[PDB]
């Protein structure tokens, strides 16, 4: 029953996703708000702890006590220059507990501090409960994914997050490996198969090159930008619309925190529409000083606004190829991961770079990692019996 069942969890930087493999198919499980992915956010309020959508939904009202980006801290020492640099950009407090970072917040009127693995365990507990509501019984066996570049300390702290969350961690597997499994790229028989995974998420960009030799995965190269993602594209749209509001009304809205956040969420929404329509409409009632902001933007203008950022995704692709010592024509498969890979201009730039090649994109790119983890979790629980 429950003991013969296992879930696959993509514990992402900005969003998490859970899947289950049963009756010959992967089911990506929707949360209680009907969303197939859940924000990797934990909010501490005057009455409760919120996880996911409810936590992300009140981030503007409670920024000091809304934790996100715990994955950037997990398995790291406080003195790590990555931690010291990131801390300057977070509205929540990060404290030092014997060279270990803790996020410090106000919860039910009291000061509390949490290890990154405790924050990530709250996200994992939510994914576990989302799976349990779908299945109708508690599932505790899980495969949890991590970036291919995670070291042993980061892998161990992710496993620790799983244990705190009440999950039996069958295995910690690499995100690009789970994506290659999702497309069945490890079941093509014999001979070395070179796979490139292009993973453009909400806040990070990862390029991975893998060689699959008779089911055995080998990481040949990892490249990318840990601070490039979908939210940089939302921010480019925001600057455009702030400048358009200034041209139409001779008013600067950039200082009105509420106006900027309402514009940001509307921009993120319009950006998604631009992946399937050649225009998107913004409909903001009373954006600033009672002025409605009803406008539109073409896909051509959005592509111009992010042109340099889209083009920058090709440097880590070239870098990964040189590190792996492979030319373009030596790559057998190209896999898209992350919601931002739905952007037509991004697909076109990657396909043209690989000389007109087809892209593996039939699986929802923000779901491919959980899909593969779910497949692996099923194989692993079956072998355990
Ligand atoms: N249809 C889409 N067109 C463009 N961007 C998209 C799309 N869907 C998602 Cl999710 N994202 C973005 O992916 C990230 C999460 O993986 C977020 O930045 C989200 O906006």
């Amino acid at each position: 029953m429950a003991k013969a069942a296992a879930i696959g969890i993509d514990l992402g930087t900005t969003y998490s996703c859970v899947g289950v493999f049963q009756h010959g198919k992967v089911e990506i499980i929707a949360n209680d708000q009907g969303n197939r992915t859940t924000p990797s956010y934990v909010a501490f309020t005057d009455t409760e702890r919120l996880i996911g959508d409810a936590a992300k939904n009140q981030v503007a009202l409670n920024p000091q006590n809304t934790v996100f980006d715990a994955k950037r801290l997990i398995g790291r020492k406080f003195g790590d220059p990555v931690v010291q640099s990131d801390m300057k950009h977070w509205p929540f407090q990060v404290i030092n507990d014997g060279d270990k970072p803790k996020v410090q917040v106000s919860y039910k009127g009291e000061t509390k501090a949490f290890y990154p693995e405790e924050i990530s365990s709250m996200v994992l507990t939510k994914m576990k409960e989302i799976a349990e509501a779908y299945l109708g019984y508690p599932v505790t066996n899980a495969v949890i994914t991590v970036p291919a570049y995670f070291n042993d300390s980061q892998r161990q702290a992710t496993k620790d997050a799983g244990v705190i969350a009440g999950l039996n961690v069958l295995r910690i597997i690499n995100e690009p490996t789970a994506a290659a499994i999702a497309y069945g790229l490890d079941r093509t028989g014999k001979g070395e198969r070179n796979v490139l995974i292009f993973d453009l998420g909400g806040g990070t960009f990862d390029v991975s090159i893998l060689t699959i030799d008779d089911g055995i995965f080998e990481v040949k190269a990892t490249a990318g930008d840990t601070h490039l993602g979908g939210e940089d594209f939302d921010n480019r749209l925001v600057n455009h619309f702030v400048e358009e509001f200034k041209r139409k009304h001779k008013k600067d809205i950039s200082q009105n925190k509420r106006a900027v956040r309402r514009l940001r969420t509307a921009c993120e929404r319009a950006k998604r529409t631009l992946s399937s329509s050649t225009q998107a409409s913004l409909e903001i009632d009373s954006l600033f000083e009672g002025i409605d902001f009803y406008t539109s933007i073409t896909r051509a203008r959005f592509e111009e606004l992010c042109s340099d950022l889209f083009r920058s995704t090709l440097e880590p692709v070239e870098k990964a190829l040189r590190d792996a010592k492979l030319d373009k024509a030596q790559i057998h498969d190209l896999v898209l991961v992350g919601g931002s890979t739905r952007i037509p201009k991004v697909q076109k730039l990657l396909q043209d770079f690989f000389n007109g090649r087809d892209l593996n994109k039939s699986i929802n790119p923000d779901e491919a990692v959980a899909y593969g983890a779910a497949v692996q979790a099923a194989i692993l629980i079956k072998s355990t019996r």
